[PDB]
């Protein structure tokens, strides 16, 4: 649809806000509007650039970053600016970190699944993101609205389905695995496979052998089932994104307050796992109370 060929002179480039999965992202102004501009640095990043330009111009969804246009002198994309930064920074960035609730955690994952389900429903071919992870998930509207970005492939071993790095043939089900890891990550406020570390191949080996993130103490059984289904070794046993959207949509009845902006401070550090399980960062006592009222 609407896509502007942009004269660079019209872009007032403010500060560098970070590096995307490729390129460099700057806060900028264009037509008196706040935008993000993504510029390639290397000549190698040109492939990711054409891919992203093609893919992002195809897509129109509330949970996918808006592409306003492109400049070719110099080669850069002009996109929606995400004032809340990345989910990864919200979760794991420098202190002070924001407080967030079970409702936020569930809402972010629902919104991610809605974006990805839209991708998987594209005609004539499904669009696969292939690099779903909190660095590539952005927040707007006081941290309450999530948008997928970094479509240059449409650092990442901790979210990658084992069939992807096994060089095996794969499908949209790879995004489902990634989503399952993200669900664990927002609930625990832990970096997946942080304890392994090393170089990437050590994570790949672990996941390849069936290592998954530790189970979560007092996690509601339906959330646990959904999570562990998503990270099945066999991609055909993983649910479709359409099913995840439906399940997560119905679960939100038991997670009111997702519309509350991130505004409260938090002082957060990690206790190690008591058994083989970890504590959730979020609290499920309210979920269980609301469930009990509804069911009996
Ligand atoms: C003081 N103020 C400074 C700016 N700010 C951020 O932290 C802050 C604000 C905005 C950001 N990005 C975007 O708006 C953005 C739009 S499209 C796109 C993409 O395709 N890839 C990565 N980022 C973006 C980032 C950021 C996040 C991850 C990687 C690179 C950039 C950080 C909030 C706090």
């Amino acid at each position: 649809g609407p896509l502007h060929m942009i004269d660079y002179k019209e872009i007032e480039v403010e500060e560098v806000v970070g590096r995307g999965a490729f390129g460099v992202v700057c806060k900028a102004k264009w037509r008196a509007k706040d935008v993000a501009i993504k510029q390639i640095e290397s000549e190698s990043e040109r492939k990711a650039f054409i891919v992203e330009l093609r893919q992002l111009s195809r897509v129109n969804h509330p949970n996918i970053v808006k592409l306003y246009g492109a400049c070719l002198n110099p080669v850069c994309l002009v996109m929606e600016y995400a004032e809340g930064g990345s989910l990864y920074n919200v979760l794991h960035g420098a202190e002070p970190l924001p407080y967030y609730t079970a409702a936020h955690a569930m809402s972010w994952c629902l919104q991610c699944s809605q974006g990805v389900a839209y991708l998987h429903s594209m005609q004539p071919k499904a669009l696969i993101h292939r690099d779903l992870k909190p660095p590539n998930l952005l927040l707007v509207a006081g941290g309450t609205v999530l948008k997928i970005c970094d479509f240059g492939t449409a650092g990442s071993a901790a979210w990658m389905a084992p069939e992807v790095f096994e060089g095996s043939n794969y499908s949209e089900k790879c995004d489902v695995f990634s989503w399952g890891i993200i669900l664990w990550e927002v609930i625990t406020r832990r970096k997946p496979f942080d304890e392994i570390g090393g170089p990437a191949f050590r994570i790949m080996w672990a996941v390849h052998n069936g290592t998954r993130p530790p189970l979560i103490k007092n996690l509601p059984k339906p959330i646990e089932s959904l999570m562990t289904r998503c990270w099945s070794k066999d991609p055909s046993q993983r649910p479709s994104m359409e099913e995840i959207v439906k399940i997560m949509t119905h679960l939100m009845r038991y997670f009111p307050g997702a519309d509350e902006p991130l505004q409260y401070p938090c002082q957060h550090s990690l206790p190690p796992g008591e058994d083989g399980r970890v504590e959730p960062y979020v609290d499920f006592a309210e979920f269980y109370r609301l469930w009990s009222v509804d069911h009996g």
